[PDB]
């Protein structure tokens, strides 16, 4: 009757996640001055180095040096003894205009409504009634565990916690008629960067007690639950200095933690015309609607695009057999109710607002507000 | 009865794929001198720039300058008028040792057999009987279409084709008792970098005729099949100069094109102890076996790991209802037949051999040899 | 009676000189929008790479990417087969604000007239009546020889000449009562980058005939004059790809070719408040005046500064015994006639005008216009 | 009767000087394993960044990461609150082989004795009997003042002193029959990086009392001597973070502080075949000999070279009228006694020994040992 399922998350100071956060700092910063900015900024993190590579065409004036350093300040990386510091690190800027070849194909000369896609791609959307957030529990708890760490780090409670971390959660489920029901937490993993001077025992206790027991409902915990708390033993070297960091390299953490499917596309660093972002948020929007709106417990939604073309080439809706209504019918309800041309998406989900930096840690989905988490009512 | 499903691939000269190929050039190059090398090399591509960021502990002496430039030579990027050239570009090397903190947690002091994982993570494996390769058709054809382009570029037939390209394939399927049957190709997309001097008409004809009709079985093509051939119109600016490139940013192209699931982990740049690679190939190995070995038409396999721990924390097998035998039974057959500790995987799949550069374009799966595509016989 | 004396120059495509030219491109570009810009931009050239490191506080908006690439376009480096190309190279921008610590010390809150120096330093000025330009012949001819190469390269006459070159000139002098008289050219050296396909003989002939005989008065040439024309034999690999390039590493080429003295300070990349530039041009201005104005045949002038202090700490005038009037008297004539506070210099020599890129090749002295080559009339 | 003359020096933590020191760290490191290494390594320093650009052909295996970081560790830059730290900064390595075009011209196929020059150039040598070191006092004292700072910083006495500093010394001389006699110190300048928490008054006192009075003979100080001690007021931001740093940009500090002449060539980063170094040390060697050996009080010596040619194209000896013997005669004594072909120089001055890092701060001349400071006895 039961199966296991694992998902991971990572903290704000994880080297990949830094880049993701920096690339959206850079995005917000343009959108703050030029709503119709075209942004494809990739960040790379390594010891002492933040580098920005990509394409930007904008009217905004932007101090990348300020934008990056504040981003790294907000993360907590603010002293050499933490293995990284916004004050004294290097920032390289290798940023150009958008390819004029791309410029003409995507966005020159057409109503903002009938804008062609920014690239080709495939994007997925998912939602499940296993949780309030309409997300898998495995990923929801993974995020919350890194969230709690951050809370405890910045409030003082564990001033030995450093910014870099990774959680991983495995849950024992059961199959209820195509839908899934979480039953117990089988294994939690936490590895978090720390100050030299604390011992291992002290950390593991604190993670079991202050983090996990605070975060996981005790109904999902029991005497058989395995804990792997600082499994390595030592994690004083962290962030960029431990491990090179790249934008778009935590795109399963950003979405559904192995559940449903992924199209390949990264989110951070990209304005609305990048359909890797706009369509992906739309597809979430749609899936969450279909569940909340009563048609299914669990749903998967594909879309695909061609560069230069506005409508999608394909739309697919898989409901796992959790729906009375057919597969051609949900397709028709989605079609009645959504306009998945990237230029109409942006109106509905307000995607010119510089709110992207909030998205670049703890998931782009299942989260407090954001426009795409707010389900539309369905007419059918 | 039918649903659509899209998948993309990209050529050898796609800026991401360059990095993936360069990161495995760097990996092979170490493994050629030091079989037990520890390698985490990330490449970044942008106009005139290749950069290497990461961690390497090895006894090998390596001329990164040679290793990269030959990699870029083999790709075809060998003149300024192509938008990139191995002779005259910049190569930056920001490479350090592996974190000693990681070193002690993973691999110091233990039989190579009982080596702990290199990191935490989740990894998926998939196989489907819809094709000979045991892969989805959508992704198989996407790869072949970029493959044909490369053939035609390097043999002279279309000496206007440049290295950068992207294909995308959408197939109309039908559900046969949990399994899937491809029926028709609904939409093909191809966008490929070209010389200034050729016109659009000439290219589109050549793609329809020389590439698609050569690659797609005519049984999957008809008068309703949509073609989007150079949808942008112009693609003279390509490779790194068009678009920044990062290692590990085509990890859905590298695997199953939206089918099954993905754990988040990138492949290129990593030796065997990186379970993002070793377990992922093992999970493919297992899924392909279960199908070829007669137990299922379509199967998905999760595994997860903890950094420092050798055994996996979880193993999951989903067969889509295409199997007579239960879900606890396939689990037991896999367990009887495989040892998913990363240090035993490496023996069975021969993963110290410097064959990784071959993997970094056209998929890591469904491909000619490679040890993980060769199914093990099952005892049960 | 006679002594030898050598001086070198280098072309517009010499890797150091590229940087010097790029750093003044960046300077002019600010001064074009913000006359009171504060600029300390260092450029570094190597294969495929231009990098900008330094400090800039300005109101100007500047596309460094455009500014650099055009600079490299104007040089001639515009194809991969020339070993460097403005289109496809990498440009890294590591540029910050000016240190606020420096900002307060130098320039916040004081009449632009009584501005303190930008740094400490020593600067020299020299002039000699051996030539019309009031410069040493050795250096004048070195420059002209690289100048002729450039003329012949850009007009077609020798389309095998590439941008990188170096000349070197040695002249046999005689001592006339403290002053110097050029007598013969003892040795000329020329090494210039070329296309693969031309032979050595052809080049050497062309250099002897088209360059040297065009440039050197035949009165200074004879049958004993040594020529070293492509002394290496082969110079196909040139510019940044041959040799790393740094701003401020041809500061003896920029000035007097070993004659007189140098204070250590580089010129390119710096606005007026950098006294390494402003005082050095002033000291030239003064020396040229004293000679043209009849008081000496040959003169050397030191000045020094303290960071934050406006007046100079010292002024020295050495006339080589070529002056009727004493050493305390020339000091007094200079003092009567010049105001060497950097903020008064800038008014007199018009040093906010974006004319600096013209200075960054072929010398900052002995040249057509520029304000500092135009001697002031002296009252005494 | 009297004239003023200024000279500057800078500390071990001055951003230029860092690069110079790093480039010789890299040189020594090769010479330690491969005596006949060919090295042209340029370093660039800026906030968080050390970059190495250049050409190296060697059999040595070198961990540039270790070599640089230790170099920066030895300097004192070892915490974020000092504005730079060897632990956490970025090190970029853009290092290639030597141009094969240069390789064939300079050093393939010829007795190590009759090796051609590594490049063209002009180099100067100087010596003066005004001091024991046979150097100008202005520069000797400038160096000692930065030397004392370093002593006091590393021993604890002023643990507020940071690595970055600059001194400047002006001395009132008199002309004794072509030679020079120091009379008084007219102006001393010191600006040194400090901790936030010390006040200005405290520093200025300490510099007057602990540094200057310790370093300058009281015979050269009096009540008229001007002091400019922290002239800016504030210097908390220092090293690379204050000011970009380049190798070879303190080449007047490295030599004679404005006295004599300079050929343009930098020293650090270069093995013996780079005549910018080998000939310059030889010319010092020669000048010091002529003075110590009794033929002159003050002497200047030019040499020049052609790339590929072993003998020098020119040799010049100016003795300022401080010698009984003529100008053609000293030429003949030098010629009798020295072999200025770069491959014979290296034997005599032992220039394959990895002692270069000691040279890269406080001057390459007037210093304790080094082979070129040890005068040869003259036969004449
Ligand atoms: C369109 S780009 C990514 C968008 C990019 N970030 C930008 O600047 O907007 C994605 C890939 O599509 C391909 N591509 C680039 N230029 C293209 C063009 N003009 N038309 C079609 N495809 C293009 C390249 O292979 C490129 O790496
Ligand atoms: C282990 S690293 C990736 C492996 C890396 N490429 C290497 O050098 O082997 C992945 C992430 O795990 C976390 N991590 C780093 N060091 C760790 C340690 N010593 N123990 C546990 N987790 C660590 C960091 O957040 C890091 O980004
Ligand atoms: C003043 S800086 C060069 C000017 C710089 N290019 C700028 O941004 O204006 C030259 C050197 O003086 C020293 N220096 C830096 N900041 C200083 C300050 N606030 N006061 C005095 N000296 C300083 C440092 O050693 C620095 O390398
Ligand atoms: C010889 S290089 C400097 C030596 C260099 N650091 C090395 O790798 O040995 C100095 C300059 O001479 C010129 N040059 C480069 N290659 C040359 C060659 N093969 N023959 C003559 N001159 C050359 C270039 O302009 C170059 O910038
Ligand atoms: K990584
Ligand atoms: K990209
Ligand atoms: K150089
Ligand atoms: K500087
Ligand atoms: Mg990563
Ligand atoms: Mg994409
Ligand atoms: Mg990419
Ligand atoms: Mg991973
Ligand atoms: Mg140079
Ligand atoms: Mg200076
Ligand atoms: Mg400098
Ligand atoms: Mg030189």
């Amino acid at each position: 009757g039961t199966f296991l399922f694992t998902s991971e998350s990572v903290g704000e100071g994880h080297p990949d996640k830094i880049c993701d956060q920096i690339s959206d700092a850079v995005l917000d910063a343009h959108l703050q001055q030029d709503p119709d900015a075209k942004v494809a900024c990739e960040t790379v993190a390594k010891t002492g180095m933040i580098l920005l590579a990509g394409e930007i065409t904008s009217r905004a004036a932007v101090d990348y040096q300020k934008v990056v350093r504040e981003a790294v300040k907000h993360i907590g990386y603010d002293d050499s003894s933490k293995g990284f510091d916004y004050k004294t690190c290097n920032v390289l800027v290798a940023l150009e205009q958008q390819s004029g070849d791309i410029a003409q194909g995507v966005h020159l000369d057409r109503n903002e409504e009938d804008i062609g896609a920014g690239d080709q791609g495939l994007m997925f959307g998912y939602a499940t009634d296993e949780t309030e957030e309409c997300m898998p529990l495995t990923i929801v708890l993974a995020h919350k565990l890194n969230a709690k760490l951050a809370e405890l780090r910045r409030n003082g409670t564990l001033p030995w916690l450093r910014p870099d971390s990774k959680t991983q959660v495995t849950v024992q489920y059961m199959q209820d008629r195509g839908a899934v029901l979480p039953i117990r937490v089988h294994t939690i993993v936490i590895s978090v960067q720390h100050d030299e001077e604390v011992c291992l025992d002290e950390m593991r206790d604190a993670l079991k007690e202050k983090v996990i027991k605070a975060v996981v409902p005790a109904k999902y915990l029991d005497e058989d639950t395995i804990y792997h708390l600082q499994p390595s033993g030592r994690f004083v070297i962290g962030g960029p200095q431990g491990d090179a960091g790249l934008t778009g390299r935590k795109i399963i953490v950003d979405t559904y933690g192995g559940w449903g499917a992924h199209g390949g596309g990264a989110f951070s660093g990209k304005d609305y015309t990048k359909v890797d972002r706009s369509a992906a948020y739309a597809a979430r929007w749609v899936a969450k609607s279909l569940v909340k709106g009563g048609l299914c417990r669990r749903v998967l939604v594909q879309v695909s695009y061609a560069i230069g073309v506005s409508h999608p080439l394909s739309i697919s809706i898989f409901h796992y057999g959790t729906s009375q209504k057919s597969e051609r019918e949900l397709l028709e309800i989605v079609k009645k109710n959504f306009d998945l041309r990237p230029g109409v998406i942006v109106r509905d989900l307000d995607l010119k607002k510089p709110i992207y930096q909030r998205t670049a840690a703890y998931g782009h989905f299942g989260r407090d507000s954001f426009p795409w988490e707010v389900p539309k009512k369905l007419k059918y």
